[PDB]
């Protein structure tokens, strides 16, 4: 219907954008949490 | 009428996806906070 | 019945958390730059 | 009532702070970058 | 007017700046996983 399938066809690929930086950033929050115990861990400081 | 439905549906899960992220970022920015105080506390510095 | 005004209700919550995402980082990156900043001023480096 | 109108603004609005999100992510990325460098010459490693 | 033919471009450029997004951040969990590995690899600490 005229435009509509191109527009939900786009929705869809944002959608699947979005799904991989929320995979990321859930990874990215680890090294983050391991980096904070690590250097709250260090004996130098 | 139209791909309505569909279109609708993309972005509910799309607002799912950021709801999450936002909480993501949320953590993570108070996790590198919490690193930066106490690397401005580390004696070894 | 009409999806339309659901449609642009979703539109108009994704902007909000949107707007909360770009606050978020936007302070993010003043605190990593502060960290850098005082790793960068770290004596024992 | 046609809210077409209103869906383009709003969609023109999510451009808007992705743009914002996207031009911070990239000056955050040059600061990480540096900061992973000057851990990497830092003298007490 | 019709609108639908600026409303899809609106989400195209949706979707372009979303995965420079992604670059940007899978580039950036690297950085930062290369920070964390130098940290653990301190003798310092
Ligand atoms: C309608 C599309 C939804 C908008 C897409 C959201 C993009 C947010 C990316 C978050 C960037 C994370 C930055 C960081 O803390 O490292």
């Amino acid at each position: 219907m005229d435009l509509a399938p191109q527009m939900l066809r786009e929705l869809q690929e944002t959608n699947a954008a979005l799904q991989d930086v929320r995979e990321l950033l859930r990874q990215q929050v680890k090294e983050i949490t391991f980096l904070k115990n690590t250097v709250m861990e260090c004996d130098a400081c």
